[PDB]
């Protein structure tokens, strides 16, 4: 019932994501020189370094907020992809499945801890 445990759990999960080859296109903001029309389609860029920095700055209040920003990385890749078969989009799908598989217990434990706190 540790209400703060999610933060280190998210740091460790981000470490695993940064080790995944599939995260390379998503570690830093999308390069506008390589994809000049990016901001015409994507309103809110997001990347894993921004997520990690936000977490480390103490600017997430809950793992739900972190999860919303990670999911935005994946929805931006889906919105920008020219094809559902593209290389970068396929990497995003594998990374999303890995992230969802690991974030589920983090969210469950946090929500359970809050409910215990307010019992
Ligand atoms: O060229 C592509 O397939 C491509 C380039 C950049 C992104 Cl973010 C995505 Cl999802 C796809």
């Amino acid at each position: 019932y540790d209400i703060q445990a999610w933060k280190k759990q998210c740091e460790e999960l981000l470490n695993l994501i940064f080790q995944c080859e599939d995260s390379e296109p998503f570690r830093q903001p999308v390069d506008l020189l390589e994809y000049p029309d990016y901001r015409d389609i994507i309103d809110t860029p997001m990347d894993f370094a921004t997520v990690r920095e936000t977490l480390e700055a103490g600017n997430y209040e809950s793992p739900m907020e972190l999860c919303k920003d990670v999911r935005l990385i994946f929805s931006n890749s889906k919105a920008y992809t020219p094809s559902k078969r593209s290389r970068i989009y396929s990497m995003s799908l594998r990374l999303s499945a890995f992230f969802e598989e690991h974030i589920s217990s983090v969210l469950s434990d946090y929500k359970s801890a809050l409910r215990f706190h307010k019992r």
